[PDB]
C-alpha cells in the first residue's frame, strides 16, 4: 500500500563481455563461484589487465518499474524534450498517490519512453499530464 | 617463456549488498539462479536514492587478488621480508633486462601487501637472487 521505484541489475555473461573487453592480446585469461586466471611476460601490462578488469561495469540496467507492493488500459509516451525521470519526479510529488492500487508506469531516461498501465481514466488523464509536462 | 600470474576471486556479495541497501533505505531481492546468474532487484520510495543506490552497486570491486606468481609455463626455499622496496619494483628490476632471471624449475611468488617475496629454485640460483633483493631492499 505504498509506491515505490524499482529496478532489476542482472549481472553480465562474463565470458562475453571479458572477451569484448580491450585487454592486451599478452594477457593469457584463464576462467574457472568463478575465479579468473591472468598471465603475461609484463607485469605492469598484467597489473593493467587486472585494473580493466575491476574497472569493468558488469551490471544490466532494465529500464525502471513504478508499482505499489478490473479492465486496465495501457499507453506508451515518447518524450521530444524532458527526461523521463524528471517528469516521473514531477508526477509523483507528494503524499498522495498517482496511480490506483493497480497501476504502474514503466520508464526510461535513455529511451525517455514511458508506458504507464491501470484503469482508463487514470491512463486518460495522467498522459495528458506528462504531455503537458514535455518541454 | 616465464610469466606474471594473479588469480581474481569474485568477493562474497550478500551481507555488503544488503548494508548498502539499507543505508538509502533501498529494499533488495538478490534472485540467485543456481544454473543462470545473480539478479538484483532495488526498491526505493525515491526516484533518486534508487539511482544513488544503483551507482553505488556499480562502484563496488567486486575482485579479490590474491599473491602474484612468478613462473615458467633439489630446490631450495627462501622467504624474503622486504623493508624498504615494493616486492614488484624489486621483481620489474630483477626480471627487466633480457635472459631469463630463474631456472627453468624456478619459481617466485610475491606480495605487495605483507611485502614478501618467496623463492624456489636450484640452490645457487636461490642464494644469488636472495643477495641481489638484499641489495635492492634499499
Amino acid at each position: 500500500q505504498n509506491p515505490v521505484f524499482s529496478i532489476r541489475l542482472k549481472q553480465a555473461p562474463l565470458v562475453p563481455t571479458l572477451q569484448q573487453l580491450a585487454l592486451a592480446h599478452n594477457t593469457n585469461l584463464i576462467i574457472d563461484t568463478v575465479s579468473l586466471q591472468l598471465e603475461n611476460v609484463d607485469l605492469d601490462q598484467l597489473f593493467r589487465s587486472v585494473a580493466k578488469i575491476k574497472q569493468l561495469d558488469l551490471w544490466q540496467e532494465n529500464g525502471i518499474y513504478y508499482f505499489t507492493k478490473a479492465q486496465l488500459n495501457t499507453a506508451t509516451i515518447k518524450l521530444h524534450f524532458a527526461k523521463a525521470s524528471e517528469v516521473m519526479k514531477s508526477l509523483t510529488g507528494g503524499s498522495g498517490s498517482l496511480l490506483s492500487p493497480n497501476g504502474s508506469i514503466t520508464f526510461d531516461d535513455r529511451s525517455n519512453l514511458l508506458l504507464i498501465q491501470d484503469e482508463p481514466r487514470s491512463v486518460r488523464n495522467i498522459k495528458k499530464l506528462i504531455k503537458e509536462l514535455d518541454k
